């Protein structure tokens, strides 16, 4: 069937949960979904779940899964030079990364040391933030997701009240979500970042020098 109900099914299916977004509200229909970063809703939940975002409900992923965080960077073209095209798809090869709605782009990591505490974000240029980690008590909404941008009036909607709708799409082709070295991969971004003025936040810098 639909793009959205089969990679709904496809997260579900290697143990990671998801919860529906009120059309409405644009919130997970459920005001305790954090509780769904360390335990699964049940067989009657689910099928709900499923049967809502059947018929149209977008949904989300909690971060913090079974140390599963997503990179949620702002742009993705920033990102290509940033690390460089060859560095990005390497990533891209060996990870899940989608598209977002508004140009950014996720990158879905498993790592055995997720930060104990919110550090974003994690990299700034020109003093604001340009990638935050979503782990526990965060959600990315996921692939097949749809936006309708009219009602963005906000400048962080680059398509502001515009009668245009984007969804969340894979970035190359469906991979499975791997390990990363987290710390590592930190260090990278942030040596690559140095020389075109992006630099790690107070908060980042200090959890990665321990
Ligand atoms: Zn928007
Ligand atoms: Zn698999």
């Amino acid at each position: 069937s639909s793009e959205r109900i089969r990679y709904a099914k496809w997260m579900l299916e290697h143990g990671f949960n998801i919860i529906p977004i009120d059309p409405e509200s644009k919130k997970p229909v459920l005001k305790e979904w954090q509780k769904y970063s360390h335990e699964m809703p049940s067989d009657e939940e689910k099928q709900r779940f499923l049967k809502m975002i059947e018929e149209g409900y977008n949904y989300a992923i909690p971060g913090g899964q079974k140390g599963m965080v997503i990179m949620d960077f702002e742009s993705k073209e920033k990102l290509k030079a940033w690390i460089g095209e060859s560095a990005l798809e390497e990533l891209c090869r060996k990870t899940l990364c989608t598209n977002t709605v508004h140009g950014g782009i996720h990158i879905y990591v498993l790592s055995n040391d997720i930060p104990p505490h919110k550090i974003n974000p994690l990299f700034e240029e020109n003093g604001k933030g340009i990638i935050d980690l979503q782990s526990y008590n965060s959600y990315v909404l996921g692939l097949g997701s749809c936006v309708n941008h009219l009602h963005c009036t906000t400048d962080k909607c680059p398509w502001k009240e515009q009668n245009y709708t984007t969804c969340y799409t894979l970035y190359n082709e469906l991979k499975e979500i791997s390990k990363v070295d987290l710390k590592s991969l930190l260090r990278f971004l942030a040596e690559k970042g140095k020389r075109l003025g992006i630099t790690l936040s107070k908060t980042a810098k200090e959890w990665l020098e321990g």
